[PDB]
DNA sequence: TTTTTCCG
């Protein structure tokens, strides 16, 4: 039931035919992720798939790309040096990669690029870009950009002129083609269709966002919560998990580890047929960051939770460092997951979901919150939707101006 | 504000 249309034929032949790097983009819902699978399944390539969140990646079949490359926390300048600790089965799979294939490539940071063309130079022994490997980048810049601080942001402006993929410093001895999936397929409705497009571009007027007046408050497990703050995503599960038959497991600290720097759950509660998602990845165990299921057992030291896609996992605690090495904390590394945030929607469908846009604060958060659901009536909003929740990026303005007006081709040509 | 590592 999967349309292959024409441009997605011609993409296709593109990518076979040209040795190019190539961004295939298109706004919410045009089949990218779908079509992504297909030229993986129908390439005769080694592909290897992987995307900046957790959620994102499994998606779209791969891993995130900070565990593809091994990729630190925080800035990463080109003065920095890399550690390039890859095992010889991880070498091996990169010497064996011929396509690398990154989805959801808006919230990937440049210096994350960078950082991604000096390890495949190391690892191929080579000058070439990307080591050589043909780069497929799957996403829309206009949904999320990539999470920075403003520390980090101050960090990186020594080096980048801006914060999104293209600003990568590969792009002086690289470029890519650009091409485009034009048709919608997760909406169907004309008008709804018509008022996120003007909201994703910014020229939604007053009056096209009146379609969007029943949305809040609107009458009604079903639904789906996703939040723009963290703070909203534990609060909904708190109370979608209830006070019946809870049990609790604390976290345990072992000297330095900043409390706003622990990466899991404090106090990790939990009920038989509660939603969780992985806080980690062991692919030798099945699982990764960002894998939903829900608990079917709770032990002192094992939980089981049986994974959306049927595997039966049985967690125990997992013990994270803070470095070289000074401090360390252990807990299961699970959370609940019946809400998500507005970016760890980024990528996926639903029929019907709550939204908590009352406070949106990153271009295309708005966007990529209304865009998740297939119809305008299975969107229920805590707040009237304003002109106030949209962000400009005039730095993708002038992006799309340069591609489009330079042969859709961006970065060095070939 | 929001996110993200290293196959035993
Ligand atoms: N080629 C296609 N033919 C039919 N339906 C499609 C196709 N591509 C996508 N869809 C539908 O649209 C939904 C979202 O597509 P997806 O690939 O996730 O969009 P994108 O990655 O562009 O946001 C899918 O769940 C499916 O219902
Ligand atoms: F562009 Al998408 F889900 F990947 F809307
Ligand atoms: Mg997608």
């Amino acid at each position: 039931d999967m349309i292959l249309t024409e441009e997605m034929q011609k993409i296709m032949n593109l990518i076979q035919d040209d040795e190019n790097n190539v961004f295939v983009t298109g706004k919410a819902g045009s089949g990218k992720t779908t079509f992504l699978k297909y030229l993986i399944e129908k390439s005769g390539k080694n592909c290897i798939v992987a995307a900046p969140t957790g959620i994102a990646a499994i998606n779209a079949g791969g891993v995130t790309l900070h565990s593809l490359f091994g990729i630190p926390f925080g800035p990463i300048t080109p003065y920095d040096r890399l550690e390039n600790k890859f095992s010889e089965y991880k070498v091996e799979l990169l010497l064996k990669m011929e396509l690398l294939i990154i989805d959801e490539i808006s919230m990937v940071r440049p210096d994350i690029l960078d950082t991604i063309d000096r390890k495949l130079r190391w690892v191929y022994e080579s000058d070439e870009p990307f080591g050589g490997v043909q780069v497929v980048m799957f996403g829309d810049l206009f949904q999320l950009p990539p999470v920075t601080k403003k520390q980090e942001r101050e960090i990186l402006s020594d080096f980048y002129d801006g914060f999104f993929f293209f600003n990568a410093l590969v792009f002086k001895r690289t470029g890519f083609h650009i091409v485009e999936l034009t048709k919608i397929f997760r909406q169907t409705e004309p008008e709804f269709i018509n008022v996120l497009n003007n909201i994703r571009n910014y020229q939604v007027t007053s009056d096209e966002l009146d379609l969007l007046s029943e949305l809040k408050d609107r009458k009604i497990n079903e639904y789906i919560h996703i939040c723009t703050h963290k703070a909203d995503v534990e609060k909904i599960n708190a109370d979608k998990l209830g006070e019946q038959e809870i049990r609790n497991y604390d976290i345990v600290i072992k000297d330095k580890f900043p409390e706003s720097s622990i990466p899991c759950d404090l106090h990790l509660k939990l009920r038989v047929g509660a939603r969780v998602m992985s806080l980690v990845n062991d692919s030798l165990k099945g699982y990764y960051n960002g894998m939903l299921g829900i608990v079917t057992a709770l032990e002192d030291n094992v939980i089981t939770v049986r994974m959306d896609n049927g595997r039966t996992i049985k967690f125990e605690r997992y013990t994270w460092s803070n470095t070289e090495e000074i401090g360390s904390c252990t807990q299961f590394p699970l959370t609940l997951a019946w809400a998500i945030t507005i970016h760890k929607s980024q990528g996926l469908t639903f029929d019907k979901i709550i939204i908590h846009v009352s406070h949106t604060f990153c271009p295309g958060q708005l966007y990529v919150a209304l865009s998740r659901c297939r119809t305008l009536e299975g969107i229920v909003s805590d707040a009237f939707i304003t002109k106030q929740m949209i962000i400009p990026e005039y730095a993708l303005i002038d992006f799309e101006r340069a591609y489009k007006s330079e042969g859709n081709y961006y970065g060095k040509r070939l």
